[PDB]
């Protein structure tokens, strides 16, 4: 079967990062679902953006969570980008479920685990999921591996992958032991063994950021299950053979 | 008995992974060093941490492109200082020179990333072997495979897994490749992490970690070791 293409923050390529306008490129492109990071505002809303500060991606500064959803939604994220993307904003999580709909569009939503901590998002982000009957559309992905595990404790039906850069050796023993339903390591890391142990133990791979041409037919051939790409369509056409 | 490893030697006052860094480590008290190794053109041993030679060097490009003879006429000590001028990139064999016989610890990563480094773990087990290094010598490294190899052709020499990952109950990992020890990202230091590792009988060697407050923390978590770029700091809050 063919592998799937997960748009890296949406089409980030042609589009600005993590944005209704770049998640809605990939899904007109025919990308199988989108890769996106989740933050928490100060008043509590789960918001799109990649870094905890709003910094590269807009035209304001600061932490992400020393703003509320109001101030917040003031910012131009899509100026920095091209001129034709402005006042584009950043996103809350329930405008992505909203822009898919019922679609069969997955989404793999990355919980941040750099040093600002977010109390209560692995509750708030079961809730929005459920809200939205997205369920079975997510994987909840994360480097820090102990929100996977109260995610999973909470919420069991959800899928977890496990996010990783480190170049493990048999990760999925500790795939199975987490009952997580992926691993997702940096594309460095597929190689013929990790494939071969995870198809036989029936854990998925999703590696990541594949963008150069060469990388993506390697992974291709590799067989992994998905790729993760800033540049959907050029994988779409690869994957495809030009169909 | 918390171990001070000198990251790059005393990398906060003296260049980065040189000679004179890891004798200022030495000279003040530290219990150790991690340094990083990578191999030249024609194949010899050096310390160096990027894959390219333009940030602490005033050199350009791949230390893999540079041959012992060309990599030596670099300066790996001006950028950092004026009063550093001349020192060059050392190889591990003058690593093992300077320290000679003083019971002093050697981390040594072996670099992953994007290049590969073809017989770099046969090369670093013999050159451990011609300086009788087998026992003051921890081999870390991201890429856990270049381990697994350095276990089955010398299972005397501990290996320590090196992760910034968030793993839960890595121990069973550590274990099953028989590691020494596992070397996190000083963030993933928590009373589980510390419980299961001491259960297991496997160490901690938390990276790299320069607040005092964070030092703090981490002696009082019970550490095995602290990997940091001021030895000078934590020498003298364990005093
Ligand atoms: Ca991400
Ligand atoms: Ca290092």
């Amino acid at each position: 079967m063919k592998t799937l293409v997960i748009a890296h923050r949406g089409d980030s390529k042609n589009v600005p990062e993590n944005t209704i306008a770049a998640f809605k490129r990939a899904m007109e492109l025919g990308a199988d679902g989108i890769e996106l990071d989740v933050q928490l505002t100060k008043d509590g809303h789960l918001v799109v953006i990649h870094d905890e500060t709003v910094d590269r991606t807009t035209n304001g500064e600061g932490f992400v969570k020393d703003f509320t959803l109001e101030e917040i939604k003031k910012l131009d994220a899509g100026i920095k980008f091209g001129e034709k993307f402005a006042g584009e904003r950043i996103p809350t999580l329930y405008e992505v479920f909203e822009l898919i709909g019922d679609k069969d569009f997955l989404v793999n939503i990355e919980i941040k685990s750099g040093i600002v901590l977010y109390p209560g998002i692995e509750e708030k982000l079961i809730k929005a999921i459920k809200e939205y009957n997205f369920e079975e559309r997510v994987i909840i992905s994360s480097f820090n591996h102990y929100s996977l595990r109260d995610v999973k404790k909470m919420a069991p039906h959800l899928k977890i992958g496990l996010l990783y850069q480190c170049g493990l050796v048999e990760p999925w023993h500790m795939a199975l032991r987490m009952e997580a339903y992926s691993l997702h390591p940096f594309y460095f890391n597929i190689i013929p063994e990790l494939v071969e142990g995870c198809k036989k133990n029936g854990v998925k791979l999703f590696p990541w950021t594949v963008d150069r041409k060469e990388d993506m037919e390697r992974m291709i051939k590799a067989g992994v299950d998905g790729i993760i790409t800033d540049d959907p369509e050029t994988l779409i056409n690869l994957v495809r053979k030009g169909g």
